[PDB]
């Protein structure tokens, strides 16, 4: 098992093509096939209302960590509101548009591909423990300080764990996000 | 001392904001949530011309290791020629710009943090052995076969010793890049 630490510091905003916000890449699998990325974990600052690129075929699980929330607009809608830290699964090919009713919103991002990932998400608060062979197991920190496998992460900092190939015994400290995911097949 | 074997196969690659070529994570430490790495290994991929970003207190030394070569220029100073496999040193903070003149570029990039580490940078050949207190031991590298405490490097491959605490005894052989990073505490 080997640990990473993604620091936010160091994450590069990259401004989206359209003006209306920009990314930060935290992580991602190798992913490099003409099939694309596997899975991804990024920061999406969201500057203006407007609509969602389209990634047909990928899962996305996203949450605002910066901002009161937006309201999304998903296909045929209900209206879905969405508060900080509330998590909100829907499909990549799905239409989607938000509107930033209360200003700039950032959002914790989490794209997969359900064909080559299982995965998992959970935004936990206090002290945590869990058991998982999940192959690669991130934490995602919205705290000042979370403590994990001897790793304080700072505000919006990302430890991750690779390889690994048994089951590990993780205990977490502070508000973050658990992701784990794993190859399918 | 903890043994984690980079492949180069899962090097998980970023495109530049600028678009001139991408970046190949390899390791980095764990960082600080303040300071962010204090250092980073990484292979980028230079597919035009174009500057290169700066990195104030960082201090780089980055080595062609694909491609015949490409010349830098270091703030307005002389023109430097990166042949393969000659290691070139230079501030983060220095304006930095390469261009191409035989294609694209493939550099192994080391980047360290003077104040947070001790470093050093050593590319080998053959049989070599050396005793190290460094806490950190990277082997980079750029031949098909590399052994190294037991482990077969291939081509681009890493190994990485964390958390030596005595002095290692490391032989190994084949081409490649030793590096050492030691905290400054
Ligand atoms: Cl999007
Ligand atoms: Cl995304
Ligand atoms: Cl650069
Ligand atoms: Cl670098
Ligand atoms: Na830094």
């Amino acid at each position: 098992s080997a640990i990473s630490v993604w620091r936010a510091v160091d994450y590069v905003r990259m401004p989206w093509k359209n003006g209306g916000g920009s990314t930060e890449e935290i992580t991602r699998d190798a992913g490099t096939g003409l099939e694309g990325f596997g899975w991804r974990l990024s920061i999406a600052d969201i500057g203006e209302s407007g609509g969602f690129s389209s990634f047909a075929g990928y899962q996305r699980v996203i949450t605002v960590i910066q901002g009161a929330g937006m309201v999304l607009t998903v296909d045929g809608e209900e209206q879905r509101g969405l508060l900080p830290l509330q998590p909100f699964a829907f499909r990549g090919d799905s239409q989607v548009s938000c509107r930033l009713i209360t200003g700039p919103i950032r959002d914790f991002n989490l794209i997969y591909s359900p064909e080559r990932y299982h995965a998992r998400l959970q935004w936990v608060d206090g002290v945590q423990r869990f058991f998982s062979t999940a192959q690669t197991v991130l934490v995602f920190s919205v705290a000042d300080e979370v403590k994990v496998l001897g790793e304080k992460l700072g505000h919006h900092d990302c430890l991750q764990v690779d390889g690994n190939a048994g089951l590990l015994d993780i205990s977490v400290t502070g508000r973050c996000c658990l992701i784990e995911l794993t190859q399918r097949g």
